């Protein structure tokens, strides 16, 4: 078929074009009538393509990966839209619309412009169902990670496997579930490794933990589809498509020539001639150079304007002739393309895309002919044209320095533009090149090229990737790994090309080839200290220097030779000598035609290059800098040469920068910042800085650098100062727009010294810079730099982000809290710098002295463990007492050093040693001396949380409840007139230190509260906890009280081991032999802690990404014993629960936490209540967190202890709840995010304490085991201080209103001079002497000392005065509370509350107004926020009535706002919004009293509307709503039945339905629908639960009745009815009624508070 045709230079070789042979087969195309959901987007076609028909079942309904193979302009990404569309309409609603947060698609590409192309045309075509198609495109991350929050995306491999090696968008990637990748023989080139990196851990992946994700391919016409095909996992029968050149729309002619290439352009020419003369088609030709496309151009026009050929060529039509040129020549800007009379065309895409466009619809139009251009308009355009001319086969590629082959893409994509498939009914491709690649060319057009994979070039590397992503932690792993790339397949089969060494005969599935190859590339990998490698175990971990090798591209030569390199002495010019001397470039030679002009650049540029002028290394220095002084270059390989060192250079510099920062240098660092931003913005540091505004012309910067006016005189302008200083009026408005959105920051810090070696930094970064999304985005980052005095080590360094949202609105500020160490002779001040990452000239520096510094005081010696005899329980002199610990011989060795103190003493203890040392048998001992005494007065327990107070009382209550004649052990509640009685009825009272708050503020009343002659304080170092300040107050009040009175009253306090314990000692008025504080090692089970940091930016990625070590950590540390992980909140518990059961899945050990067969658990997995924990159990995993019910937290329980499921995941809200022991505890999360500042919040070191104090199963060795996984910024934070003592401090300054509100409430407190004495009560005043710093003490003097804290109390003073809380006599120096404190401390609402509830009574309140204050409250604000919970809540704000005046959707008072509003109207809700709900429930009422009682104070009379929303808040009810809602069952549709038949209240339905009265009762029972049992619950309401019977100038009031609670099942716990009395309107008055009660009011409605519609008028 092919004809051989020998010429004069050049040997022409034509292939015929196959017949179509398109009718063997009748397959009549689709009619294309699909869904109503799956036609919208193929708009301009009503029939599917011949490909797209065998396609379409397999697409549409299979979900199968799939290969399809077919010539270029086919219709392969209709069969891709067919994908698209399945997954579209698994995403859809029956009728309604679809999520499309559910899921993501992505489209792989190799070329830029395909990208861009195929975004519009999937954008256009997609828009209707409001999905947004988006390119994957930034130089930033900040630009990618906006663009994954988009719905399918487009990319080139490149950029997808950079995004995937980061693992900083696993929580996108996920949601991902349908990948087409288009042309996939890129696998042939040598790019083809990042596709199969890619596609290789996606599929690997898959197969693990089973999450199916759709990958089709669609590939060109080639030999190994079958190949590529099982390498996609597709099925041969089901999946495999394969389409002949026949089934091209437009066969295509095919001639071959080959020739050093003058001949080439003579050809060129005469093929011109020949195609556009005689046969009148217009052609393009593709050239390889954007230079070469106007050379070739220039040279056949000036060849046809010789000889007089031009005419043939050349349009004589008056309006083409005439029209072309006018419209083109006079609109073009393009120097070299004004030649454009003559019908011909240059595309080279270094041109304005204007002049692109008018180019292109030129040829569509038909007005040119001839359109040379290069390789981007072969890739994403919709221009075809008859004969297509591939002029030149070889092209220059400076990766490898020589001349290269084309690739086989682009001469397929280049020829796939041939033939109009409506116009022509042929299309002609010619190939001109050189006689040599004829049979290369040929193959490759007429399948018979084979594709082959170069993965063996990058396997170091890419290695070394899936390591860094956690993916590859050993040989056998990594095997898995490469045993799902493409080299993997293409080995197994025709093994003979690659040299394999055939000594793998037996090798089943080449097991051993992988291993072997793996060991060897790790090998390479260990060495460069990429990675840590044991040889023998297999075991391997990547490094810091590996995630930088990782995250950029750098080869691992390349960092090897950085990491030997770079040193903290380094400057400019060795930086440039280190880059320069990159692996990357080596190929990269250095001619002598350059030389000329290599000498001219390097005289040029700025920074010295020391290298010799002929070497490679000097070449690259003087390309990078000349590319960054912007200098024309009249070269062409030197050009090529240069573009390619340039586009390295992002990424080469970034890694030294990094490499710098993890290292500690801080010069090298910020140097190594400021030349990425050199390269970044093209411009050197001493150029105008608004070079880096695209918007800025040319003349400005050239007057900007022509002047001497810093570039800090520039900013706090206006227009017409800007213009004056700039020297150009007309600039005046432009520049300073300019500098006023240049990135700008104040920050401000506050310093603490926590110990005398670590201060704690507070930073507050506020920006002061206009935000501008064309420059700035949504985000902006920067670099926070702790540096030494010397600049010469980086104490902190970490990053920060601008959010748009938080930098404009009014409460503008940032709060970064960090630790720094410090050395004794202390230096004179460090510094903290703020740095842009990506602008230049934009740091805040800001110094951080250390002259007013003083340390705290020496830490004194813990009390030495002395090794005594253990003394036997049969040392207590009674049998009793001895039985309280049976089988007990002995006690440990800290109870027997406690015991002589605590047992055979009366005088006050501190006892502090680590968690889980047995400190409750200390109290115990104090307990057993004080019920030994006949007297045996009152003692009381404290413990900081709820939680305690209940494991402790469930303890005491069943174990001392029968000792000495048997005592009363009670626990306090929350109101005050029952705890009352409860203390004089018990014996020992267990509380929290509000709840004896309340009870010890009426001392010296209540003869009862003297008379406690024994304190227990367990957990003492709480009060420095989340509400530690009350704690302090209430010892400190015991205190004062056994002062006040002489009677004798034991303090025993417990706590970990304290680094501050001579304080806390003394403040309880112990003796220092009382004092026990142990080192923090003396825990009777040792602990094993391992520290695991992680330098991962994106809370999500972080916790998925230490999913998995996790279950490393359960597997290898305690694989037979029981393990507890720890979790930042009870949302991330289930995920954690699932992420741990997929990495179970990832082995093949699904059930591996699983022990007891499923069917003995499978009752209390029925009985669970959550479904996801249910699952979870299933297989031996679940969890525990404070949303869970009663009944799940038993099972749970019941579970874990028996053995049955090994690991527990539980929140951290819950670690003092916990009755829990392991011997692995996890701690996973060190930051929780807290919603009211926008930021994450570390944990605070008592609870890492608590968490660890879990692991106390022993092993083997005899100890248990930890692991606390963190950021790396915070490893030498926690390790510290989990190696030494727990210092703890007070915070009783932080909140010294909320102490003087219940202080003045009583008058205890009565004038300034009368709290200086309180204060010295307290824990922070004996503090205030030994931390000064800490709390803003100048001068550790009595005088200084007595002066702060006189300062102090009048702050305070100042603070509740300005608020109207408290009458402050300024001239007798006296307070006193005015009718506001009272309520303040009876409800114990806030101060800040109480000063915003003042916004009230200004007009007056009303019901839409009482609801929104109420729930602006800052008790509501510690409510956690879960991230991207929007929209649920704006969902229910638009299904109630009340609107709030302005919304704020990510805050907790809208989200309180709109809570109690779904809680009115009975709006179901999700689990964790439920459970907020609660807790607001909780103290809403406590509010809405609180509100009525200050509406009352004054005259106004909203108060009222107050008690029936309490009412309201009650029932779950609004002010205006049918009663009948309270009844049980009573839908609305079974009120409307009611209303239909004349009921209007509870009392006319109580009227009805009565047999002989009102004969309804055949009707009503039957169209009410109840049965017998709803009817019976409605009865017990209506019955005797809903109310039925009713009642200075003096009045006199009765009331009787016909008891004990309240019928309201949508309430946790309501207190019994109360009632309302109220006569600008005057009297209140609030007493409960029980059967009669006679009250007479005196003045100068009788409500209720749990019923609606009782009401006297
Ligand atoms: N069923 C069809 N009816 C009409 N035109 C089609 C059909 N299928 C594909 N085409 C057109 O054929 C051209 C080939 O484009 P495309 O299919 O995207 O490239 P490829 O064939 O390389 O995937 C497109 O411009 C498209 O509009
Ligand atoms: N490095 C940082 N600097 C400042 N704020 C941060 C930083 N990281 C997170 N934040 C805060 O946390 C929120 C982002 O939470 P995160 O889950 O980490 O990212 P995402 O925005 O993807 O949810 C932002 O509102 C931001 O204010
Ligand atoms: N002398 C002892 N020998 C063995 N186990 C003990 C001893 N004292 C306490 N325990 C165990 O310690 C657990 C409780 O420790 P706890 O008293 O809470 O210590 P801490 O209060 O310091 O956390 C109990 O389960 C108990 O069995
Ligand atoms: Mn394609
Ligand atoms: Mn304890």
């Amino acid at each position: 078929g092919t004809t051989k045709r020998v010429f004069k230079g050049y040997e022409e070789i034509h292939v015929p074009p196959p017949k179509k042979r398109s009718d063997p087969t009748d397959q009549n195309i689709p009619v294309t009538e699909l869904p109503e959901w799956a036609r919208i987007p193929f708009n301009t076609t009503k029939t599917l393509n011949k490909i797209q028909s065998k396609c379409f079942p397999t697409a549409f309904l299979d979900d199968g990966n799939m290969l399809v193979c077919a010539p270029t302009g086919s219709g392969k990404t209709n069969v891709a839209m067919l994908t698209m569309l399945r997954e579209i309409g698994k995403n859809r609603n029956e009728k309604g619309e679809i999520d499309l947060d559910a899921f993501k698609i992505v489209y792989i590409a190799p070329l830029k412009a395909l990208v861009q192309e195929q975004v519009g045309n999937f954008g256009k075509r997609l828009e209707p169902y409001g999905i947004k198609v988006s390119e994957l495109t930034g130089d930033r991350q900040l630009t990618k990670q906006q663009i994954s929050e988009t719905q399918v995306i487009v990319t080139t491999p490149e950029k997808w496997d950079v995004i995937t090696r980061k693992a900083t968008d696993i929580s996108y990637t996920n949601l991902v579930r349908l990948i087409i990748i288009d042309e996939i023989h890129l696998l042939h080139d040598d790019r083809g490794p990042v596709l199969e990196s890619i596609v290789s851990r996606t599929i690997r992946r898959t197969e693990q933990t089973g999450e199916p994700v759709r990958i089709i391919g669609l590939s060109a016409t080639l030999p190994n589809y079958r190949d590529v095909a099982s390498f996609l996992r597709v099925d041969f029968e089901k999946g495999l498509f394969y389409f002949d050149g026949s089934y091209r729309p437009c066969p295509l002619r095919q001639e071959f020539i080959g020739v050093q290439l003058k001949t080439m352009n003579d050809i060129t020419y005469q093929k011109v001639l020949e195609h556009v003369g005689q046969n009148r088609n217009q052609m393009l030709i593709f050239v390889h150079s954007r230079k070469e496309t106007a050379k070739t151009a220039k040279y056949i026009r000036d060849k046809a304007l010789e000889m007089d050929t031009i005419n043939q060529i050349l349009k004589h039509d008056a309006g083409t002739r005439e029209v072309l040129q006018e419209a083109a020549s006079s609109v073009n800007n393009t120097d070299l393309k004004d030649l454009l009379p003559y019908g011909f065309g240059i595309h080279h895409a270094g041109m304005s895309r204007a002049d692109r466009t008018d180019v292109e619809d030129l040829f569509a139009s038909g007005h040119i002919q001839v359109l040379v251009c290069t390789a981007t308009l072969a890739w994403g355009v919709n221009l075809p044209a008859h004969t297509v001319i591939i002029k030149g086969t070889q092209v220059y590629s400076p990766e490898k320095g020589s001349w290269v082959e084309l690739s086989p893409q682009d001469v397929l994509q280049m020829l796939g533009r041939a033939g109009r498939p409506q116009y022509d009914t042929y299309g002609e491709g010619i190939i001109i090149t050189t006689q040599g690649e004829i049979p290369y060319y040929l193959s490759l057009l007429n399948q018979q090229l084979p594709i082959e994979s170069q993965l063996v070039s990058k396997l170091v590397d890419s290695l070394n990737a899936e390591i860094v992503l956690g993916n590859v932690r050993n040989r056998d792993e990594g095997v898995e790994w490469l045993g799902y790339t493409y080299l993997f397949v293409r080995m197994l089969r025709s093994p003979g090309l690659y040299s394999v060494g055939a000594e793998y005969e037996d090798d089943v599935a080449l097991e051993q080839k992988r291993v072997d190859l793996i060991h060897s590339a790790a090998m390479v990998l260990k060495k460069s200290n990429l990675i840590k490698y044991d040889e023998k175990t297999g075991k391997m971990q990547a490094t810091e220097l590996g995630r930088i090798a990782s995250h950029y591209y750098i080869s691992h030569e390349s960092m090897d030779t950085y990491n030997k390199l770079i040193h903290p002495a380094m400057n400019d010019v060795e930086l440039f000598r280190v880059f320069a001397q990159s692996g990357e470039f080596k190929y990269i030679p250095v001619r002598q035609e350059e030389k000329l002009e290599l000498a001219k650049l390097l005289a040029r540029v700025p920074i010295p290059v020391k290298e010799s002028i002929e070497e490679p290394t000097a070449k690259i220095n003087v390309l990078l800098q000349a590319y960054i002084s912007r200098l024309k270059l009249e070269g062409l390989a030197l050009m090529a040469d240069m573009v390619y060192v340039t586009q390295s250079a992002g990424r080469i510099l970034r890694a030294i920068f990094e490499i710098c920062l993890k290292k500690g240098w801080a010069s090298v660092a910020k140097l190594a910042l400021n030349m990425c931003k050199m390269a970044e913005k093209r411009m050197w540091p001493t150029m105008s800085p608004l070079r880096q505004y695209p918007t800025c012309p040319a003349e400005i910067i050239k007057k900007a650098e022509r002047m001497d006016v810093p570039w800090s005189s520039y900013f706090d302008l206006d227009p017409p100062r800007m213009g004056e200083l700039l020297g150009m009026p007309k600039a005046g408005k432009t520049v300073c727009a300019l500098v006023s959105k240049f990135p700008r920051v104040e920050i401000q810090g506050n310093v603490q010294p926590m110990t005398r070696s670590m201060l704690r930094i507070e930073l507050t970064i506020t920006p002061n810079f206009q935000w501008d999304v064309e420059l700035h985005g949504v985000t902006e980052s920067f670099w926070i730099l702790v540096e030494d005095c010397d600049g010469e080590e980086i104490l902190f360094h970490d990053v920060f982000i601008l959010r748009k949202d938080l930098a404009e609105a009014e409460e503008n500020e940032h709060t970064v809290e960090f630790t720094v160490p410090i050395s004794e002779p202390m230096p004179p001040n460090y510094f903290i710098s703020v740095i842009s990452d990506r602008w230049m000239h934009s740091e805040t520096r800001m110094p951080v002295s250390f002259q007013k510094l003083i340390l705290p005081e020496r830490f004194p010696p813990h009390t030495e463990l002395l090794d005594l005899q253990p003394l036997p329980v049969s040392a207590l002199k009674a049998k009793d007492y001895a039985a309280l610990y049976p089988n007990w011989q002995q006690f440990n060795k800290i109870q027997t050093q406690t015991f002589n103190s605590l047992y055979n003493t009366d005088n006050n203890v501190l006892v502090a040693a680590p968690t889980g040392s047995g400190k409750t048998v200390c109290a115990e001992f104090a307990l057993l001396r004080h019920w030994a005494k006949k007297d045996a007065g009152r003692a009381v327990y404290i413990a900081p949380f709820q939680e305690l107070v209940d494991l402790r009382f469930q303890d005491w209550q069943k174990r001392l409840s029968h000792l000495r004649g048997g005592k009363e052990i009670v626990k306090l509640t929350g109101e005050t007139t029952t705890d009352l009685k409860l203390l004089e009825q018990g014996d020992l009272i267990l509380a929290t230190p509000l709840q004896w708050d309340v009870l010890s503020r009426q001392w010296k009343r209540r003869k009862n509260v003297q008379t406690v002659e024994l304190f227990i304080a367990d957990d003492l170092h709480m009060l420095g906890g989340q509400m530690g300040y009350i704690y302090e107050i209430v010892v400190s009040r015991m205190h004062f009280i056994r002062t006040q009175t002489e009677l004798p009253m034991r303090i025993v306090g417990l706590s970990v081991s304290l680094a501050n314990a001579r304080d806390i000692g003394e403040w309880i008025d112990a003796k220092k032999h009382d004092i026990y504080n142990f080192s923090p090692h003396v825990r009777p089970v040792p602990l094993e802690l391992h520290i695991q940091s992680y330098t991962i930016p994106h809370f999500p990625s972080l916790m998925l990404a230490m999913a998995k070590p996790t279950y490393l950590a359960i597997t290898q540390l305690s694989p037979d014993q029981p393990a507890i992980v720890f979790v930042p909140s009870r949302k991330q518990t289930r995920a954690t629960a699932r992420d741990l059961l997929t990495a179970c899945l990832a082995d093949d050990d699904e059930d591996r936490f699983l022990h007891v067969e499923v069917d003995q658990i499978r009752k209390l997995l029925d009985h669970v209540q959550e479904e996801a924990l249910a699952e979870a159990l299933s297989h031996g995993v679940g969890y525990y967190h404070e949303a869970l019910s009663q009944s799940d937290k038993r099972i749970v329980k019941h579970l874990y202890n028996n053995g049955a499921i090994q690991v527990l995941i539980a929140s951290r809200d819950v670690c003092w709840e916990l009755d829990f022991t392991a011997h692995l505890v996890v701690v996973m999360g060190t930051q929780f995010f807290e919603g009211k500042e926008h930021r994450y919040i570390d944990y605070p070191l008592s609870e890492v304490l608590q968490m660890f104090g879990k692991a106390l199963q022993p092993s083997k060795d005899g100890r248990s085991r930890g692991v606390l996984m963190l950021p790396a910024v915070k490893r030498e934070y926690y390790k510290k201080f989990l190696n030494e003592a727990l210092p703890v401090e007070s915070h009783l300054h932080n909140f010294l209103p909320d102490a003087f509100v219940t202080e003045i409430s009583t008058k205890m407190i009565e004038s300034g001079e009368d709290a200086i004495n309180w204060a010295t009560f307290t824990y922070f005043y004996r503090r205030l002497l030994a931390n000064p710093s800490y709390y803003g003490l100048q001068d550790p003097t009595h005088d200084g000392l007595s002066q702060y804290l006189s300062d102090l109390v009048e702050t305070t003073l100042k603070q509740l005065s300005d608020a109207r809380i408290i009458e402050m006599d300024e001239d007798e120096g006296t307070v006193a509370p005015l009718n506001a404190a009272m309520i303040a401390a009876y409800y114990n609402i806030s101060y800040m509350t109480m000063e915003m509830f003042l916004l009230s009574l200004s007009h007056k309140s009303k019901l839409r107004t009482i609801l929104e204050i109420v729930t602006a409250a800052t008790e509501f604000e510690s409510i956690q926020t879960r991230r991207h919970e929007e929209g649920i809540l704006k969902r229910i704000y638009d299904h109630v009535p009340v609107k709030m005046n302005n919304p704020v959707w990510d805050s907790a008072h809208f989200k309180a706002f709109v809570l109690v509003q779904a809680h009115f109207s009975r709006m179901n809700l999700p689990i964790d919004l439920a459970k907020d709900q609660e807790v607001i429930l909780q103290k809403i009422l406590s509010l809405l009293s609180a509100i009525v009682d200050i509406l009352s104070s004054e005259g106004h009379l909203n108060a009222l509307n107050a008690m029936e929303m309490s009412q309201m808040v009650v029932q779950a009810m609004w002010d205006r709503d049918s009663p009948l809602k309270q009844i049980p069952n009573f839908t609305p549709e079974v009120v409307k039945v009611a209303n239909k038949y004349g009921i209007n209240d509870i009392f006319d339905f109580m009227e009805q339905m009565n047999p002989e009265e009102n004969p309804n009762y055949a009707s009503l029972v039957k169209d009410l629908g109840l049965t017998q049992a709803q009817l019976a619950q409605a009865a017990n309401f209506t019955n005797n639960k809903y109310p039925d019977i009713t009642l200075p100038a003096y009045l006199k009031i009765h009331i009787e009745r016909e008891d004990p609670t309240v019928h309201a099942p949508f309430y946790p716990g309501k207190k019994s009815e109360n009632w309302w009395l109220v006569v600008t309107l005057l009297a209140i008055k609030r007493v409960t009624v029980g059967k009669e009660l006679n009250v007479k009011l005196e003045f100068v409605f009788l409500m209720s508070d749990s019923y609606v519609g009782v009401d006297q008028d």
